[PDB]
């Protein structure tokens, strides 16, 4: 069975939590610690590895933006250092293609970037790749077709409704229809033709809305919201459903694990993770032994 890998986030100071929760039975691992620890990553996987990308150390003895890669390997339960991005990238979004992990956006101090870098596991190696057109933080990143998407996010002025496209072969960014909803530290997967965007904030309140874009039609329709309003949220898709996971609803750390069923345009609450906690990194591989 696939597991969903949640690592890192937040609660009082960042942390270095890896946990794994099983749908097929309800239940929760505890794994091996992140070697620092860390919020505002971002999650993904490539050749059944887990990989944790960029954050921030926010720690009462300082805080530190993460360039990091780290690479956990399921089989042995260990934490890897790899090579390390030009520039540290916290609230980043990350997106995989043809077996390449695209580190997008984020923050270094009062810099947002625009700049994109792209890392090749077989020579451990980044690369920067064209910038957006847009400085982004907070952003949210999916793939669908072989073409990557930056949603949303922080541009260190405003919080945006805009989104843009990057075409590999063009090595190329061009803007999208932007959302419906202004959206900065939202979820954004991609489930069948569509690319959703779940919560988030807007500069004045946590979202509980849902909205996808279809590559086909190139518009952005709402469907059912989240029971929890949220933003910094982890989200993945698990056998054809989307997961969110955590995030911060401007009272609580939460620990709702919420699901969505498109057949039934339905959300549900599936599972508490086991402390409330904001900005983690979330992905989906093979079980571990
Ligand atoms: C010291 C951190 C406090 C912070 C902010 C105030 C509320 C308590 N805290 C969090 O819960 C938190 C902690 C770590 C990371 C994140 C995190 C993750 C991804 C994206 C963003 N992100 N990126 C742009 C924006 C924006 O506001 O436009 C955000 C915030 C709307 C989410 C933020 C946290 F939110
Ligand atoms: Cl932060």
């Amino acid at each position: 069975g696939r597991l969903i890998y949640t690592a890192g986030g937040y609660f009082r100071q960042s942390l270095s939590y890896l946990e794994a929760y099983n749908p097929s039975n309800g239940s929760w691992l505890r794994l091996a610690d992140l070697q620092v620890p860390r919020s505002g990553l971002a999650g993904c996987v490539v050749g059944g590895l887990l990989y944790a990308v960029g954050g921030r150390n926010n720690s009462p003895d300082g805080n530190t933006d993460s360039s990091a890669l780290d690479c956990y390997n399921p089989m042995t339960n260990q934490w890897s250092p790899c090579a390390s991005m030009s520039v540290p990238r916290n609230r980043i979004g990350v997106g995989v293609i043809d077996g390449h992990i695209y580190a997008v956006g984020g923050s270094h101090g009062c810099i947002h970037h625009s700049s994109v870098e792209r890392y090749e596991p077989e020579r451990d190696e980044w690369h920067l790749v064209a910038p957006m057109l847009t400085r982004r933080i907070g952003v949210g990143v999916a793939v669908l077709n072989r073409l990557l998407y930056a949603v949303g996010g922080f541009d260190g002025t405003n919080r945006l409704n805009s989104a843009e496209c990057y075409y590999p072969e063009r090595n190329e960014w061009r803007m999208i229809t932007p959302m419906n909803t202004i959206r900065s530290g939202a979820g954004v997967c991609v489930l069948h033709n569509c690319i959703y965007a779940a919560g988030g904030y807007d500069g004045q309140d946590q979202l509980n809305s849902v909205e996808r874009y279809d590559v086909e039609t190139e518009t952005w329709t709402f469907v059912a919201p989240m029971r929890h309003h949220r933003s910094a949220l982890g989200i993945t898709v698990h056998q054809g459903k989307i997961y969110v996971l955590g995030g911060y609803d401007g009272h609580t750390f939460l620990d709702s694990v919420e699901c969505y069923d498109p057949d039934s345009d339905t959300w549900s609450e599936v599972t508490r993770m086991t402390s409330g906690r904001s900005g983690v990194g979330v992905a989906v591989t093979m079980e571990p032994c």
